Order: C-alpha cells, then structure tokens, then sequence
C-alpha cells in the first residue's frame, strides 16, 4: 500500500465532487474541513485568475482532462514547496470541478482528482512526508 496516496486521493476526490455536486481516518475528516474553509477562500480570491486559467484551458470532455497533467506539473512545481500552493492546486481543481458539472460532464471529476493527487504526491512526496502529510496540512491551517 501507499497510504499517503490513497489518503490524498480520498480527500481531493471528495472535496472536488462535493464542490461540484453542491454537497456532500479522523485525519482525513479534519483535512477535509480545513480544505473547505481554506479552499473556498482561495477560490474566491483568485477567481479572476482562476477564470482566466479555466477559459484558457478550455475543458470540454474527458480527453481534455487527461491532457491537463503536464501543464499542471508546469504551473505547480517552482521548487519552493509550501502548503499555500498545494491548497491552491486543490482549490483550482474544485473550481474546474464545478465548471465540469455546469457543462454536464461530472464523469470527468474523478479523473481530474486522480490527476491532481497524481501530480501532487509524485512531485512533492519527500516534502509531504517531512511535514507529516495531512496532519501537517490540518495543523498548518489551524
Ligand atoms: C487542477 C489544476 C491545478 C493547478 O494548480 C496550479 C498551481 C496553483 C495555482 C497558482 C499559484 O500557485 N499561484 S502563486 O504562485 O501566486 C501562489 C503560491 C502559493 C500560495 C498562493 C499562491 N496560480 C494559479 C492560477 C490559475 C490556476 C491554478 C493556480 C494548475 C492546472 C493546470 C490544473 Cl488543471
């Protein structure tokens, strides 16, 4: 097993889907409430950049969402790894998730999640371990 990966995918998965479907172990549940508060804050403050980036990505179907990976890696990894940019990575994900339910492609949400987790855990794995993973996440937005 890879429990940072499956915890990461569980949290990002349900955060994205509840964000698009309106709504809605113990560590995963505190991370998810943290990521509601912070997540919705960030989507409201970067909303001008977020819609700029959404419209420029132009996601229509699920082969779009599968292309997204390496532009994700590009925008995301600028070395100086920190929770702020991680949570922006997830929250933009949510932004995209609600836009995919608008155009009635909820089927792409879980691939999208599977991509975000996939970028995150594979590009920051050592940093995330050194910060005790999602317990670091929760206690950083304490
Ligand atoms: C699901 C998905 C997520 C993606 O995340 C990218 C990194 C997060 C991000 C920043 C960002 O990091 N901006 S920043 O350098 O000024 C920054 C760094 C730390 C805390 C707050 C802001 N600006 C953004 C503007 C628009 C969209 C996302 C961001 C990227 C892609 C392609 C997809 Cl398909």
């Amino acid at each position: 097993g890879d429990e940072l990966y499956r915890q990461s995918l569980e949290i990002i998965s349900r955060y994205l889907r509840e964000q698009a479907t309106g709504a809605k172990g113990a560590t995963s549940r505190k991370a998810l409430e943290t990521l509601r508060r912070v997540g919705d804050g960030v989507q409201r403050n970067h909303e001008t950049a977020f819609q700029g980036m959404l419209r420029k990505l132009d996601i229509k179907n699920e082969d779009d969402v599968k292309s997204l990976s390496r532009v994700m890696i590009h925008v995301f990894s600028d070395g100086v790894t920190n929770w702020g940019r991680i949570v922006t990575l997830i929250s933009f994900g949510a932004f995209v998730a609600k836009h995919l339910k608008t155009i009635n492609q909820e089927s792409c949400i879980e691939p999208l999640a599977e991509s975000i987790t996939d970028v995150l855990v594979r590009t920051k794995r050592d940093w995330l371990v050194k910060q005790r993973g999602w317990d670091g996440f929760v206690e950083f937005f304490h």
